[PDB]
């Protein structure tokens, strides 16, 4: 098996999640024939990867038949014990003959890639080294056993066309996980949904460019074995856009962690809701007017897209549902996060000192604990019971007067915890700054924007990903066009309530699986027959739904929602892979 | 209304503990017209009470009445705010004219108590104060109001007799939650459940004693004008022996602790159980050779009583599932805790000792831990990842070597707590001894004999009984003869499975409330048809049953155990006193 894809190494959302968290079940239902394909960048991918430069068995001659031939192959474990022996493959390595390459694309399938992109580049000269490592791995082992190669995305696909053209002995598989003609035309402000057929895909291509994108791509799906897509919604669109209907849907799962106890997730979640409270009083420093037992954290995660991830219907939810607490005169409140990576320079001062003086806050109520812990102390000693004046002098009221002075503030919180460089341009604070959201007093909601991804060893939110989802209380994600999405399907296997929409692949997919949703966390959004406005009202209608329900209808909810875990587990979900090889090894060879 | 009874300021585990879980239902459906007599004892008994000397409304008239005419009576809150208005009386301040009262006793019904027992005497001295406490408020009130005096158990059953005589218009209820003849037969070696009928009431009582108590409690029971029993087993010898078939049932109920969160107990139960863990590594310091993970913790609470709360059983049980668990080559272990109070002296040096050498343990690990904290911090912030042998040198090395070498052991841990006077007349340790348990590295299961009632400010094992109960894992209470039974119940309000019994009045209780029992985790025991050994072999097959199962079965047993916290409840439970007071209104004026 070969699972050949750019997401191994680096982080990125979509690819690398799905294949870490298939690489355990599908090498230890198969074994050490397992081998996976991508490329090398100096971000430091080699941490997460054991490389083995020194010769190892199992498929041991490519090492001493081609490495040393001006190419540049690793062999690494990526620290996850699925028995992941991953083939890395260097791209600035061998990059000084690419007039060859793109002549050879010309003479098989008059395709290639402009100068424009590199990214592009990058991937057909990764797949020509991942063609070559193939034929070597096939000339050295004798051809005895029959290989399946499978391929993911358009980063990786000229894999196809490199194999057909050269007619090696293999079984093709291609699944992609996102027709990318579809994202860039949800992002043109042109309806998507109302119509398929009538896209013409030549003439929008090109303009927006995905030409030779679009044409590698169908030559893949057209010349791969067996064709797959992710959700039954993808596959719709596939075969009326590529004209290749793919031969069945792959649903994607997930490795959920299984703990000894059903409860721990609601541990975990009390332990991460903590963290978040406690940067929640760093921020709102001189602010902490609101109770925060009456916070519910809300999220939004991905991707920065505006409109594709739904982030405007998000916050224009988020501004009535804060008229509607204002004007109910509710004592909750909700802290809405925005994790979209947008490039910025280093942290505000504003937070940092507001994390600085928060910690400052509990270094001095620290000193006054020792002092009267102390007392205290004696006091039992003696045999006598406190009568709580005697112990607290003038120089620790003193001290604890100057600390509530030099904490007092008069700005009001800011919305992103970072210092962006285009401001006058994001979208997510201009709308932000025109519905009228500063985290004010009066605010009902308080938008807190972390322009990127949450890492454990950060200066402030110490947090991975994970973690945090696990700390917030609803994670909501009116994705307009996405062809499966990740964020809700962790959000529910963790046991957080998510907000997804029949425009989703997970959404549909939660549609018929279960008899009315909406009972188990799972609030399926109408965006195909709805209007905008509809839309964003049923939103709010959602969100204060949620914000009514006590303590104990939140945490009979989690529970519900976690139940669902095995839905989207790799176990019920990893038979359509196994479907789709045994389809190719009938079409290839039996 | 007047809950009078001889337990509500000291501590003792019948009428205690169910007035203190009654008092607040009882309070707030009612209101402050709620009275509550009991007894005076120079034991601490002022700490837990808010005493009232100086002259207070509802009831302000007796204060300034009779208080200062060679009486002691104080008004007290409990610290409990379930509005429990007690009035508290002095028993040595009132005793310099006990011949009077003795001839006010042979004067009404002949009775009274001899001089051998100075409990009894108390009892009747503090039932006399009582009768002369309500009268005087019936005549300082007018007699406007119909109160109803209700009475616990033959320690404050004089009062019937005296309320009689005087011919004061009240509702009298009595409720007796222990036959005490029962008891003393039980323990004499005789059987008492095969037949009830054939009993002589008259020959039996004096030979044992409980003839002047027998005719006091059949007096109380034929004068009163309501009688009431706990469980319905309870109403059975009631009519057969007593000749007075209780007006109704009135089981016995709790105050349950609900938590926002239905798994809070489960992290109570991981919390207790640290401690617990805590503990036993002091106890068994030098023989920690079982693994802590695969521990169990079993244990007997209640009076010393060993052939009526079923501890012979229980230690035969723990030794046949020594048995089966060496000869199975078996990882698990279980440690069963004895809290029995018996007379002791202090603590024995072995005890306080192990938790003195496991502290020292800790402090030496605390100290390592530290160094490598310090040492491991100076690297990260140089930038090196540690190498792990440059930390540590040759004198902590040399200080963990004198610390393993000190805490070396040859002697086994002893199997009880306390130093005990008596240790060649107790049954306890007599039968340990006889059965061959004493900790040793074979033996599968570990005894601890802790002879003393847990509180929260003991040297060692600084929890107070609730929370060793909620960190234990089974408890076993396999009574032959008790009423009711409180330990099982509160160990099924907290979510810790039991092994009750058929003779109990919690198993009978339990036994036609719920469909298919031991599905539940009530382990319902046959003592009625079975022989001893049977018996025994049935315990035997329940504890090993309960040792085979995993750590996700025993949370599921749990969960369901704490399900049936309902059925215990004052709110469901306490319909059956209000029918009582009902019933006394009716038959004493509507
Ligand atoms: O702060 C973040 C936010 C998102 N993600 C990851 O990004 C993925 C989101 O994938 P999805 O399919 O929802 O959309 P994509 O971002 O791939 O377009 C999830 O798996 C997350 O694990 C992350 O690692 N850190
Ligand atoms: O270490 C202990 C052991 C027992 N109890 C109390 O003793 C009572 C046991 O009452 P039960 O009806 O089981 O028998 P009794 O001891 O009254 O005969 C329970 O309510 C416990 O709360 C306690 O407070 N501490
Ligand atoms: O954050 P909330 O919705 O108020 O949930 C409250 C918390 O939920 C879970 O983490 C646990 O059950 C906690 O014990 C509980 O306090
Ligand atoms: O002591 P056990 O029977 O092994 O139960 C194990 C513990 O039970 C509960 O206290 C909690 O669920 C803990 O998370 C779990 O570790
Ligand atoms: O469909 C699988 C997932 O990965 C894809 O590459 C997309 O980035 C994401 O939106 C999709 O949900
Ligand atoms: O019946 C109520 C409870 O209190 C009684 O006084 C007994 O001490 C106890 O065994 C009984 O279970």
């Amino acid at each position: 098996l070969f699972e050949v894809a750019w997401e191994v190494a680096n982080k990125v959302g979509g690819i690398y999640t799905v294949l870490q968290t298939k690489a355990k079940v599908t090498g230890d239902e198969w074994g050490d024939n397992y081998f996976l394909v991508g490329p090398y960048t100096e971000q430091g991918v080699r941490t997460q990867v054991e490389l083995l430069e020194a010769p190892t068995p199992a498929l041991k001659r490519t090492l001493d038949s081609m490495n040393s031939k001006g190419c540049k192959v690793y062999f690494g474990r990526w620290l996850i014990e699925g028995g992941p022996l991953v083939v890395l493959l260097d791209v600035g390595a061998s990059a000084w003959a690419l007039e060859r390459w793109k002549g050879e694309l010309w003479d098989t399938c008059n395709i290639g890639v402009p100068w424009y992109d590199r990214e592009a580049n990058d991937a057909v000269l990764f797949g020509f080294l991942t063609t070559w490592f193939l034929g070597e791995f096939l000339a050295q082992s004798e051809e005895k056993p029959h290989v399946v190669a499978h391929f993911h995305e358009w980063l990786a696909g000229v894999g196809l066309c490199l194999c057909r053209a050269r007619r090696l002995p293999v079984a093709t598989i291609f699944t992609t996980h996102a027709t990318l003609l579809g994202r860039y035309l949800c992002a043109g402000a042109v309806d998507f949904y109302n119509n398929l057929e009538n896209f013409n895909v030549d003439k929008e291509a090109g303009e927006r460019q995905i030409y030779h994108r679009y044409c590698m791509e169908r030559a893949a799906a057209h010349c791969a074995h067996v064709f797959t897509t992710v959700s039954q919604i993808t596959a719709i669109e596939a075969q009326h856009l590529l004209k290749r209907k793919p031969d069945i849907v792959t649903p994607n799962g997930l490795n959920v962690k299984k703990f000894s106890a059903m409860h721990e997730f609601q541990n975990l979640h009390a332990q991460s809701k903590a963290r978040i409270q406690e940067f929640v009083r760093g921020h709102f420093y001189g602010h902490l007017d609101f109770n925060l037992d009456k916070t519910l954290y809300f999220f939004i995660a991905g991707r920065y897209e505006f409109s594709n991830k739904g982030a405007d219907v998000f916050l224009e939810a988020l501004a009535r549902l804060n008229y509607l607490l204002r004007v109910n005169g509710s004592e909750q409140t909700v802290v809405a996060f925005f994790i979209m990576p947008a490039r910025t320079n280093n942290f505000n001062v504003e937070t940092l000192k507001g994390q600085a003086v928060r910690k400052q806050l509990w270094d001095t109520a620290n000193t006054v604990k020792e002092k009267f812990g102390r007392k205290l102390y004696e006091s039992l000693l003696v045999g006598s019971l406190p009568d709580m004046n005697k112990m607290l002098d003038k120089e620790d009221f003193t001290m604890m007067k100057r600390a509530i002075f030099a904490t007092q503030r008069q700005s009001f919180p800011p919305v992103c915890t970072h210092n962006m460089l285009d401001d006058s341009s994001d979208p997510i604070l201009t709308t932000i700054r025109r519905i009228g959201l500063f985290n004010s007093s009066a605010d009902r909601v308080k938008v807190i924007f972390h322009p990127e991804f949450l890492s454990s060893t950060s200066p402030l939110l110490p947090v991975d990903y994970e973690e945090f989802v696990r700390g917030c209380h609803l994670g909501v994600f009116p994705s307009y066009y996405e062809p499966w999405g990740y964020t809700p399907a962790e959000c529910t296997v963790m046991g957080i309530p998510s907000i997804s929409t029949n425009l989703s692949g997970f959404g549909c997919f939660m549609e018929e699986h279960i008899a009315d949703p909406s009972a188990y966390g799972i609030y399926i959004l109408d965006r195909r027959f709805r209007s905008l406005d509809d839309s964003c009202s049923q939103l709010t209608s959602f969100l204060y739904s949620f914000c009514q329900q006590s303590r104990r209808q939140r945490i009979i909810q989690r529970n519900r929602t976690e139940r669902l875990s095995d839905l989207l587990d790799w176990k019920y979900l990893g038979r359509y892979y196994m479907s789709a090889r045994h389809m190719a090894l009938s079409k290839a060879f039996p």
